[PDB]
């Protein structure tokens, strides 16, 4: 039996770039560092700006660059300076305790 | 072979507040008690008035605050007064006994 | 790996009713022939007006047809539209593969 | 713990048709090439309009390059459209990574 529950947020990531016909989100590799985010894993990408809520996988960007830019179709959703909350969930057992999330405030 | 059923369910939760720049769902942590649902959980929310459906995670409010508050980019997807249901759902193996979800109506 | 595949679609499920005030409402007879059960997480999509939702399900009386959206999901049908109905399972790819049940209502 | 990570895309995939009245269906080769099966659940994501969506896979004839909205999901896009066709797995990360299939139709 499993249920999902938070583990990973960073908070206050300021979007930088955003390439339509890319060749997903790409995160500064530090910062995906700090947060426990992984290249490739699925996250939830929520707007500030515009509301805006999807959810894409991630693509490392350049150690400490502060990278934070949307590819393909997510950059209809958003534009440089939105502020930008990037969640990761996990699945877990009910009966294990509870699992302490990584929380990285950029702001 | 898994499948996701309903775990828990919030039913005529009233907004009470809302902050756009928030340092997700504040919900009364006595009420998070009664639905079995913990801290940092992923839970679907559904608004009555608006019609907007949305994912987010759990953090406790006050007890008996009856605060239920929607924070960060949600915030721009409610408006105080607007009632809310709020669900939880569980992973399990179908060929074990039934999940029987924990309703809390708070009209 | 553990990857989620079909399990389970109702096609041309007609809208009976609504009730704002309070999920998917089907003829149980209906869930039993998709192998849906009380209470499963099912992906609704209407074909009238493309809204696309996540609910739970609740059963309708047997052999009534009753296809009903409730709660804030009312808001996103009307009475008459059709929907698909699907529900999905997380399985071993390697593992044998899952047969969907499909019933077709038109 | 299990965390959900890349497993398949395909990018600029063309819409070749949509049929309302039937959800996607892809040419089985650039299946086979993206290793996505029949009745997986994928993301799609479309450039031109911006449409996210989830849905399940068809197979379509080898090598006829069909890219096919059907059912409500041809509400969301139109012929001649680039996709990109995302699939997820579910899994412990403290084993090893997952090395995603990328299949580029540009
Ligand atoms: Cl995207
Ligand atoms: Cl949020
Ligand atoms: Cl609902
Ligand atoms: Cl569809």
């Amino acid at each position: 039996m499993l249920i999902s529950v938070l583990k990973s947020k960073i908070s206050y990531a300021t979007v930088t770039g955003k390439d339509l016909f890319y060749v997903s989100i790409t995160i500064d590799s530090e910062i995906m560092k700090q947060a426990n985010i992984i290249e490739n894993e699925k996250v939830q990408v929520v707007n500030l700006n515009n509301g805006e809520r999807l959810e894409t996988y991630v693509i490392k960007g350049e150690p400490n660059s502060k990278t934070i830019a949307l590819n393909g179709p997510a950059a209809r959703r958003c534009e440089i300076g939105d502020q930008l909350f990037i969640i990761s969930y996990t699945q877990v057992d009910p009966t294990r305790e509870n699992i302490k999330p990584k929380l990285v405030d950029l702001k």
